[PDB]
């Protein structure tokens, strides 16, 4: 049996669900693991990667950072709270960046998936830094539909937590650009309700969340610092068989309190 998993299994089943949920301790290399390989819809989550895909591309293309973007109406999409005020000034490739990062711009994604070569330069990103699960091929918003046993615009809670852990805290950034992820991280506004709520009020967290809403898909991913211990990082990615099942931020924030409790 595993009594480790015994807590995700009953958290899941109040939920009337699936919850995936990976959390690695990178001092000790101590793991907790529930669901960890198994797909689920990224939904917003992808925004994270996205401005660090931009930042890769940043160290060679001087100047990107800094570029202004001067776009029209027609890149504006619903939940664009910052891009909306920028229609005759623009934002910067970093200001974008910051507003896809920290607010879940739907506009300033599109904008940068287009710097990067769409949805396939994303993945291609990915792969590049030895990520093989992560798939995005789609655009906001038709990214978030989120239908069961769809491969598209998915990966797992390992393989988020992986890629996140070789950005924030590896090699696969300059130092400069995995500063500028982890400070973009750490100034979210979206995830209070989220792994934020498991953790110690002192402990320095930087997230990204995402919330498809259909079919009870929702997640959020972390780099977690702990009062003088080595970074915790990890993921919790949510599903549900019902296109009218709802999201639960509840769920997240107790499932990273367990993955916390079980490190
Ligand atoms: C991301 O999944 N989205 C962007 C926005 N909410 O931001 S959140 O992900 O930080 O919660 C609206 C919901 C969703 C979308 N439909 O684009």
């Amino acid at each position: 049996t595993n009594l480790v998993a015994e807590p995700f299994a009953k958290l899941e089943q109040d939920f009337g669900g699936s919850i995936g949920v990976y959390a690695m301790d990178t001092g000790s290399g101590a793991t907790v693991s529930y669901r960890a390989e198994e797909r689920f819809p990224l939904c917003s989550s992808f925004k994270g990667f996205l401005a660090a895909a931009v930042l890769a591309r940043s160290q060679q293309q001087a100047g990107l950072l800094d570029t202004p973007i001067r776009y029209g109406k027609n890149a504006l999409v619903p939940w664009s709270p910052i891009s909306e005020k920028y229609l005759t000034t623009g934002m910067t490739v970093a200001e974008l960046s910051a507003a896809a990062v920290q607010y879940s711009d739907n506009a300033a994604a599109n904008l940068l998936l287009k710097e990067l070569g769409g949805p396939a330069g994303l993945t291609a990103f990915m792969r590049s830094i030895g990520d093989t699960t992560f798939r995005l091929d789609r655009w906001e918003l038709e990214l978030n539909s989120a239908i069961p046993g769809d491969a598209r615009n998915t990966s797992s809670p390992r393989a988020v937590t992986e890629s996140l852990q070789k950005l924030t805290l590896g090699s696969a950034l300059a130092a400069p650009q995995r500063q500028q992820f982890v400070d973009w991280l750490k100034g979210n506004t979206t995830g209070n309700h989220r792994i934020r709520a498991a953790v110690p009020a002192d402990w320095a967290v930087g997230d990204k969340t995402g919330t498809c809403g259909v079919y009870g898909t929702a997640n959020d991913y972390a780099v977690v610092w702990p009062t003088g211990r080595a970074p915790i990082v990890l993921a919790v990615y949510t599903r549900a068989p019902n296109k009218d099942d709802k999201h639960s931020e509840a769920v997240i924030a107790a499932a990273a309190r367990l993955a916390l409790e079980g490190l």
